[PDB]
């Protein structure tokens, strides 16, 4: 599918270089600081939306993550499907599992407003073409009492970096 | 000041080659964009901010902004402070106008839609703006005086939210090319 949406916002100093690539290929190498989060994805987000990606490169070496990432309005949530990460696995109040794309995942809530969060048991090999079935872990999150807003907002396959360096290539449809 | 904060949101096709420089540096070089918005300023606004800036720069060819660019909750609002434009020189619902940096500025509001995915949700939300009467000239240090346009906004019953977010020295540009080159403090 073709993404229709490019998202790169950086927080605090440091090197953060994104490249927006033609399609839905993005590449990000940082050395910061602060924090980031830059994707290829969707202006409006759905529950029922397969994400394709294929991670070409990722190498963190600190604190990042390679996740779906989006918000709900009506309320306002924010939300994560992490695939892989770097030197902290992000976890916070465990919910519950939920199988899908051949692996399984941790469920989470982190804390004001809520974050809901899938987060792999082990890193995802990356390379080769990968899918979410978002819907997968919108029907868990809903069994756990963790349900999303009505007013859809974006929704992409990013890389975050906290105070780390490291580089990402992904290409995502 | 030292900004802390990027943003570059890139809507549709076309090419939008935006950079994240040194310091309050920033450039964008672009052709047949659908929309984006790209700016360094501040995670967190203030109505009191004074934002310095350097558009050594500014050659939109077709409909492009160089504008303050801010949000509000409680209630949700957007805002601009636009000090150059290309081809179209943005307007809306006239208010009235207001002095400030050596300018004057037009002040409008328009009207977005809240919730365009739900279908029999027809809630707005509303947009602020200050449009300079004429191009501002670049190339020299540049003030916005944030405080003037909001004070005047509120004389005309245009209040902000209680909640900020972001306040960039913003590029936006519709359906058009260019590059603009902007150091923001």
């Amino acid at each position: 599918a073709s993404t229709d949406y490019w998202q790169n916002w950086t927080f605090g100093g440091g090197i953060v270089n994104a490249v927006n690539g033609s399609g839905g290929n993005y590449s990000v190498n940082w050395s910061n600081t602060g924090n980031f989060v830059v994707g290829k994805g969707w202006t409006t987000g759905s529950p029922f939306r397969t994400i394709n990606y294929n991670a070409g490169v990722w190498a963190p070496n600190g604190n990042g993550y390679l996740t779906l990432y989006g918000w709900t309005r009506s309320p306002l949530i924010e939300y994560y499907v992490v695939d892989s990460w770097g030197t902290y696995r992000p976890t916070g109040t465990y919910k519950g599992t939920v199988k899908s794309d051949g692996g399984t995942y941790d469920i989470y809530t982190t804390t004001t407003f809520t974050q809901y969060w899938s987060v792999r048991q082990s890193k995802r090999p990356t390379g080769s073409n990968a899918t979410i079935t978002f819907s997968n872990h919108v029907n868990a999150w809903k069994s756990h009492g963790m349900n999303l807003g009505s007013n859809w907002a974006y929704q992409v396959m990013a890389t975050e970096g906290y105070q780390s360096s490291g580089s990402s290539n992904v290409t995502v449809w």
